[PDB]
């Protein structure tokens, strides 16, 4: 946190608790979500607002908890010095820093775009193709994430015990928005 030098693995926890706050706001307009939901007559099978809106905040609740877990299984890193947090060894871990604060980017983006998808579902213009197209991107860079993680990082860390669950949480639960996308779409094969 407050280190006398500035590490560049420091620098990078600043950056992560940036893009958390960006994910935990996208994920708090997903609670501002009011899905297609009146107490009158419509009894169909099409509760997928709903599917999606719990599905979206089991996303950004994990999103928001791997990039939480990312910062503080690089934080183990530098706590300890095995990682590279000192500007004189910069070379070899601003590589890694950079590497996984743009992944984070990705993984930010990727989950806000979901997001926007979801904000479409919920709100009634359902994007099937949108949505899991947008799904598979959210797992897949964010799952990715965890890769970056793996570097550096030991796996069998607390910090990356935490790490690694919710980034196959991420993927769990796009998979799942994608399942129900599937559900309000005519796709007879």
């Amino acid at each position: 946190g407050i280190d006398p030098f500035t590490d560049p693995t420091v620098i990078a926890e600043n950056e992560l608790l940036g893009a958390a706050a960006a994910i935990e706001a996208a994920a708090k307009k997903l609670e501002q979500l009011k899905p297609r939901a009146k107490p009158k007559e419509a009894d169909e099978s099409l509760n997928f607002e709903e599917q999606i809106l719990e599905a979206a905040k089991s996303i950004a609740a994990a999103t928001s908890a791997l990039v939480k877990a990312a910062s503080a299984a690089q934080r183990e890193l530098v706590a300890q010095g095995k990682v590279g947090a000192i500007p004189a060894n910069a070379l070899d871990d601003g590589q890694w820093s950079q590497g996984l604060i743009s992944a984070a980017r990705m993984v930010a983006a990727a989950t806000n775009n979901l997001c926007e998808a979801a904000n479409a579902a919920v709100q009634g213009h359902a994007s099937q193709e949108k949505l899991i197209s947008s799904a598979k991107q959210v797992a897949a860079s964010t799952a990715q994430l965890l890769v970056a993680c793996k570097v550096k990082a030991d796996q069998d860390s607390e910090a990356m015990k935490r790490l690694q669950a919710a980034g196959n949480a991420v993927k769990r639960a796009s998979d799942n928005l994608v399942k129900a996308a599937q559900k309000a779409a005519a796709f007879e094969d």
